[PDB]
DNA sequence: AACCCTA
């Protein structure tokens, strides 16, 4: 199985996902498996899109890890 | 209040 799952986060809240030189979303993809793409700040949006590609099981696990972090913040 | 990766 491989799909795509598409979510918009908003700019304010991206950096916490991220995390400093990228180190957070790196952990997410390789615990996740998943193959994770956020957008280019776009200067008329408030919001980042996110995508998330993979298999069910990875997919679901991102989604979940992304979730912990927004929790947080 | 807001981490900037991969691609
Ligand atoms: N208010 C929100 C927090 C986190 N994610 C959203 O899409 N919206």
């Amino acid at each position: 199985q491989t799909t795509s799952h598409e979510l918009t986060i908003p700019n304010d809240l991206i950096g916490c996902i991220i995390g400093r030189q990228g180190a957070k979303i790196n952990e997410i993809r390789q615990m996740s498996g998943a193959q994770i793409k956020i957008a280019n700040p776009v200067e008329g949006s408030t919001d980042r899109q996110v995508t998330i590609t993979g298999s069910a099981a990875s997919i679901s696990l991102a989604q979940y890890l992304i979730n912990v972090r927004l929790s947080s913040e």
